[PDB]
């Protein structure tokens, strides 16, 4: 069938939420890939089902080969060590560059999405080693990290949380760069509601911190925060699978935006049927760019210790 | 059952869409309210079959009497005369307060949505003869002016339509009110597309000239304009009964914003359970607000011709 | 892009609707043509700003010429005269033979679906003169009839009108076979519910016959019966598009089912990303036979009388 | 807000699915409760955010206090250990009462599912000492068993998953009772296409015994089969919140049904804005019932060694 062929490199937990969502939205046949055996199987199976409640018609399947990368059309990287941080850059390069050849020689055409932390640094590894052209690779960062600057900002107006819009760029991780002068709701600058006293600077600076830390929040919590991470992804996927060309925030290929070249950092882009239809740089005053700075300055310096042991 | 029920007062073409669109979305039982003899029935009979396709069960039932009203959660008026248009003015008057009284009588906590034209006059009058409270009752207006102005730009731009977000306030008519700077796309102020040289300046006066005249540039290609307005409605109608606490631009009693007091006028709402649970105030420059004022004084020079014949 | 491009040939009052529940399901660009100018174009214009309602993006323009249907991956066929009704056939059999040369020419692998009246005789004559294969044209009928058929008991059962699921075989039109024993409810023979007294034989006889004049009747409540054919339509579209693999009772070229060959009958069927993917017989009696036979010789009949004025 | 209120009592790894769904389908307000500190709230911050995504407003909170109960439309039942089986049942007995008490206290008129292993056992100790009518309370496990049995047979069959009707009754677990009789495949005998040789006999036993075996074969593939379980409560659960009045097989009081009283077991029921508005008794034949009554024996004696230690 023409249906669309979604690889899942990486059958963890963010795996098995990718999973149900794109049944729920009859995306397309899915395969779950793990090194891990069986595994696979077991949450293809059990997600199988869902079809059925659904009214969906998706494949999903396990796989512990990556020959099953053929014909993929879209594929989504999650796989590498996770347990210094920067020790496990060397393997997972290692971990970039197989996928990467696996990738050449299998789906050359495929449009991919990296998740592998810290993903600024580990898409550009696979960018490389998978020949992919420079539209067809991005890395989640802006989609999922403004969601939260979003949802929190919308429960103190309360507005529904789609209809606060905002900017994080430079990285995904902690020195992600929050533009308080792109926050908008209902497509008003936040400014007025600041000038209106419905939300407060202090408020919102507590908001950036919050956003900022997120992820060591849940974790605290002892929780796992992979379900915010799926769905963002399936939003990135979905809107280049639709040709729906919405702008996201992604990390994409600078080849000169806020004066980067050679390296990949978080920007709003428009995902549709041709990958990354552009490329949107953000008109930053200076002091906003230092920050921008700060972010590209630590993606490099991750980027240069994974390269060797 | 607590299924909402949803009387449509004015089973036209407009009408038709309205019903078709509230059982695609499964939103609650409709009933088509027409004056005319079985053409209700008959419309109310074929959409009901739709039921089917959609995986939905909402009722919809055709109505030639007012008490039906009862129990109405959503009340949606278009009846009026549509074939000077000032001559119509006392005719719609008549007909909004007959609607009114039966509203006051049949279903006093009901959410009203008018639509009758000229709508920023009609609503006002509805609101002062049914009763129901300010928060209450709205006019269709900016969003469906708004979904115009949206569309055209993201053709231009090559972006999802829903990215773009953007304000006419005022009336609804000829006299709305369009706000350039208002206009983002991705959430990104216009202006930083209009100095990329993505679209110009004049391009938008060109837009704005036509989202102002595409009621009738539509009715001069021989097709009559209610699709978009019956999809707008469903819009404002299904974030009140949801909850989703949207901001659409809507006509709303003014109490001082703007300057304006003892009118109605469209300006962003947020809409949710309590029906308008927040008027917005854009903070315009008097260049803005001297449009605003030509709009409300059209209002109420329309407002005076309807009382009397 | 890749998305589909859906042309409907034809842009009267069934095309409006089939145009808005494309861009609610974003399930593809589409095309209004229609011999008439500029109505077309007005309706694409009212129906592409619902893309901003809808989260759509799903391009809608008008056509008055032929080689739009070019790259069309799904065409519609409405087109015809409509006002003995036998005096038609011939005028609407040279419409069919105009339409199939140009699908030859500029979309011969495009998936077909014809509803132009009497739709069984149609389909055939827009098969002969397009040259498609036999398992990429179908026709309107029992998804359309059986949406009465299972509504109608859903509502005297109160169930949820999707868990009826019924069968009527033959032809669209008054000669529709409908099967009392391929009726079920929630997956169970209706009969246990008559067994039950839940419903009975009398009242199913009442509701077979009011299945039977749908039409008939909603013409004479004085509206026109077109909004459940056009969702009809959407959901046999829509599971070609989405390789849904749904079992929808459609026309189709018969091979020899039900002793039936060189003419199109109403089965069900199963639509897929290959078409007609396969063609379902129902293991008819010799009574229910006898009804299909009568079905078929009434298309026969009416076929005879398309070829010449 | 009139948003509905869905109280999740556990919140495991079935819990997490559970309110990413509720979100996903915009369908209330959650609070995921656990014994367990913190957790909840980090799973229910992470979920949070995707209202961002799923252009929804459903408030996700956490809880450790029982008396969050007050207020809830919908209740789901998942907590109670896990890790003889039969040794857990008076441990079990106890949360279901404790639970039951809060639910007595606090949300007398909420709408209970329960899930706790063994659910036709636990269902009936919860309604015991809920003191909620016999049409508030229903077990999990139709809905659930029959998406195995449905899907296995769509894809031998290549049709639309959904398209599959299917029953197994009596009990949720390895006495499950499936009925080859009552297989339907877009609404046609499933013996229609055993006598075609689409399906045989022994292929249908194989996939009967692989339905029984589902959740160990996925066990035994080193994954947790929580997926369809949250995915068929959430049916369960949309079914009465928007009053679809869908027929879903579920564990409910037997009054008399299948000769049986006093006990709860798995039937065709359907669900609506009433809770169970119908019991739907199939019209088993002998052999039949001999496998219904084994599974009721069942279910009776693990009920008499959940009372006492
Ligand atoms: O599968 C998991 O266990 C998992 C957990 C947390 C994650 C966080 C991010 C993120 O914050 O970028 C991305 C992917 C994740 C995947
Ligand atoms: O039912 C109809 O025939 C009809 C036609 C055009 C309309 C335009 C507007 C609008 O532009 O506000 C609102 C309602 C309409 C209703
Ligand atoms: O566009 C219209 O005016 C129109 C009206 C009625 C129709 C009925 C059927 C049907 O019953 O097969 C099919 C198409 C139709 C199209
Ligand atoms: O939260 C979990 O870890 C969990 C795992 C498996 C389950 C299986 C069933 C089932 O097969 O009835 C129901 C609930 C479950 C919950």
């Amino acid at each position: 069938a023409p249906k669309a062929k979604i690889v899942l490199v990486g059958s963890g937990m963010i795996g098995g939420v990718m999973a149900t969502l794109i049944v729920q939205k009859n995306l397309g046949d899915v395969v779950l890939f793990d090194i891990v055996k069986n595994m696979p199987h077991g949450k293809a199976l059990d997600t199988s089902h869902t079809n059925v409640m659904a009214y969906s018609n998706c494949k999903v399947s396990g796989s512990n080969t990556y020959d099953d990368l053929a014909g993929a059309d879209v594929v989504i990287v999650t796989a590498g060590f996770t347990k210094n941080r920067d020790d496990l850059l060397p393997l997972n390069n290692k971990i970039m560059i197989e996928i990467g050849g696996h990738i050449k020689k299998n789906c050359p055409n495929a449009f991919i999405i990296v998740v592998t932390n810290p993903v600024d640094v580990m898409v550009q590894l696979l960018h490389q080693h998978s020949g992919v052209p420079k539209n067809k690779i991005i890395g989640l960062g802006g989609v999922l990290d403004t969601s939260r600057l979003k949802y929190y900002i919308s429960q103190k107006l309360n507005v529904c949380p789609r209809d606060v819009n905002a900017h994080i760029v430079g990285a995904h991780g902690n020195k992600m760069v929050l533009l308080k002068r792109y926050i908008t709701v209902g497509g008003i600058p936040l400014q007025e509601f600041i000038n209106n006293k419905l939300i407060s600077d202090a408020e919102l600076e507590a908001i950036f911190d919050r956003t900022v830390n997120t992820a060591l929040e849940i974790v605290n919590l002892h929780a796992s925060p992979y379900v915010a991470p799926a769905a963002a992804i399936i939003e990135m996927a979905e809107s280049y699978l639709k040709d729906l060309k919405k702008v996201l925030i992604c990390s994409t290929l600078l080849e000169g935006q806020y004066g980067h070249s050679d390296i990949f950092g978080g920007t709003p882009v428009v995902l549709g049927a041709n990958g990354v239809e552009q490329v949107i740089e953000l008109q930053l005053n200076s002091e906003e760019k230092a920050k921008f700075d700060e972010a590209i300055a630590e993606t490099k310096r991750m980027k240069a210790l994974a390269h060797h042991h």
